[PDB]
């Protein structure tokens, strides 16, 4: 189990951010193996991918996901200038992230529809500290907890309806938890 933070285990980056709230563990595991267990915590984000990363990364991911409450399951990342927190998100518990979001127009990728929204943090953290910044989603219509995401059609979709990406900052497989519990295994490369 590891201290909240970044770095490098097994030849791929990973970063691991909670609240400090309680309630989760962060393990890397061989390869592109990062396990993650959660008994009513607060928030949290952790997994395992590159830093930076690309605009037409294929990323493959593989394993389980057991939420129990809200969770995300996404492709996950940051561009700086502009400061963009997004997500392509392959799963999740009991939200919808997108929920009262305005669609802003669909994607087909990888075996399924994606709907495409944009939100906004309003002084909140991120990579660069407290921040008000947009988010981009991709939320994919048949859940899955394994497979192939190529990134670039999501990228292009987004700048295609407005939603523009400054230079890439990390980009990993991540599960997110809000106050939940769960359990989850993933491989990525
Ligand atoms: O020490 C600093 C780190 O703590 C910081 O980490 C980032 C903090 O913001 C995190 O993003 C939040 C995660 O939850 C969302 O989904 C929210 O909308 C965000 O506010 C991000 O995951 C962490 O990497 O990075 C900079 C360090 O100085």
């Amino acid at each position: 189990t590891i201290q909240p933070g970044t770095g490098y285990n097994n030849g791929y980056f990973y970063s691991y951010w909670n609240d400090g709230h309680g309630g989760v563990t962060y393990t890397n595991g061989p390869g592109g193996q990062f396990s993650v267990n959660w008994s009513n915590s607060g928030e949290f984000v952790g997994g395992k991918g590159w830093q930076p990363g690309t605009k037409n990364k294929v990323i493959n991911f593989s394993g389980s996901y057991n939420p129990n409450g809200n969770s995300y399951l996404s492709v996950y990342g940051w561009s700086r200038n502009p400061l963009i927190e997004y997500y392509i998100v392959e799963n999740f518990g009991t939200y919808n992230p997108s929920t009262g979001a305005t669609k802003l127009g669909e994607v087909t990728s990888d075996g399924s529809v994606y709907d495409i929204y944009r939100t906004q943090r309003v002084n909140q953290p991120s990579i660069i500290g407290t921040a008000t910044f947009y988010q981009y989603w991709s939320v994919r219509r048949n859940h899955r907890s394994s497979g192939s995401v190529n990134t670039a059609n999501h990228f292009n979709a987004w700048a295609q309806q407005g939603l523009t990406l400054g230079t890439m900052d990390y980009q990993i497989v991540a599960v997110q938890g809000y106050f939940s519990s769960g359990s989850a295994s993933i491989t990525v490369s």
